[PDB]
């Protein structure tokens, strides 16, 4: 599974449960395709998303859908949504898992990037 | 001054100096448009982002160019760039606070009046 | 098991591997007597690190030996080490993750906590 | 001003107000010994907390009373305290602020070292 994410609310200290989540994929026309979509399971996590096969070489945007998360809750947040944008698979194949971090008006993402 | 970031760099524990910073403006055509633009100083902030008057309610995006900063540095990021996307319904003042590691981004937003 | 840690490393994208980890727990002299002790593996996890008969109800530290982990990468930090302090076990028994990201100047905690 | 604070609270956007923070320095008998006290005002800063005189070579803890701070907004948090522990002033006068950003599963600290020239 070459691409994974883990989500953690900092608030409950607790797996973000249900996040939408989108993967885009740029194209030659210099636009945002939808690639791949998923919501978060009880541990913050997306199983599948994608394959080792249909992945590739490109510049990708995983988008989580913040704003809904926190609303659901009754807490009113910051940003609109979290957007991870990077090139993949372009110096070799890797794997790729993008962690986030969710407070209302913060939130931190990163990177694990495996062989 | 209604719109400041300010950048730091968590290797070197020092401001992000020279991080390119665009802001855009969502429009009514669902395109953002480029509403602002800078540098970041000595201290990793923009001074005089916008204006009180030119800064209206609306969607915006704050884009640090943090594959530049990086690889100025000698070094291979993972990000291409770090977007912030809010909406204003303003009156107050935002600060876009971003903490810069290579594999890590970190984003804060401070809201006064 | 009860108590995990989970160390990632903000500047090279990687779990962080070798990372001295001791866990203290408070006593009634008001002291801290070392608990549990490891070090992180290649996931950057540690793996057995106490067990839910020794783990009981007190004030805990988890302290991470960051200066060493960054000096043996030839890398100047700013702190000492970074610790974790929490009480445990006083509301029911739960189990813990500690997560912890480093970078040189920076670092950052969070705790995961289930039933 | 060699050694400043700033507290953010990540819940509320807003610079965290009444955070009790201590500073202590580590003695030749291996304790900590109370340094400097203060309280975090409106923008979440203590200012005056030393000086270059009083403020020399040695190991150093600043701690946040987050715990109290949480609770106080009907918060039940998880760590007691948030320690940050460094080395200062041992390769060349610095200042230094330390940088938090709270949450109630979670905290986060930064440092910002300068050379007055
Ligand atoms: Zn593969
Ligand atoms: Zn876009
Ligand atoms: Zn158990
Ligand atoms: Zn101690
Ligand atoms: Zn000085």
């Amino acid at each position: 599974c070459p691409l994974m994410v883990k989500v953690l609310d900092a608030v409950r200290g607790r797996p973000a449960v249900n996040v939408d989540v989108k993967v885009f994929k740029k194209t030659e026309e210099q636009t945002w395709e939808l690639f791949a979509a998923g919501k978060t399971n009880d541990n913050g996590e997306i199983h599948e998303l994608t394959t080792d096969d249909k992945f590739g070489e490109g510049l990708y945007k995983v988008e989580f859908d913040t704003i809904s998360y926190w609303k659901a809750l009754g807490v009113s947040p910051f940003h609109e949504y979290a957007d991870v944008v990077f090139t993949a698979n372009d110096a070799g194949h890797r794997h790729y898992t993008i962690a986030a971090l969710l407070s209302p008006y913060s939130f931190s993402t990163t990177a694990i990037v495996s062989n």
